[PDB]
């Protein structure tokens, strides 16, 4: 594979969190609007809760 999108390897930071940062379909059933946002809900959760789609599911 040669890894995947993961979520804390950018919270140096040095990212700006809740505005501008690309939509995106998280596995559960939402089209997640900023990755901080979508990386701050996949902390709680469960356990891999990986993003497939750009933009809309």
């Amino acid at each position: 594979q040669g890894a995947q999108v993961d979520c804390a390897e950018f919270k140096d930071p040095k990212v700006y969190c809740t505005r501008e940062s690309n939509p995106h379909c998280g596995s559960n059933g939402e089209t997640y609007g900023n990755k901080c946002a979508f990386c701050k809900a996949v902390m709680k959760s469960g356990g891999k809760i990986n993003l497939k789609h750009r933009g809309k599911c």
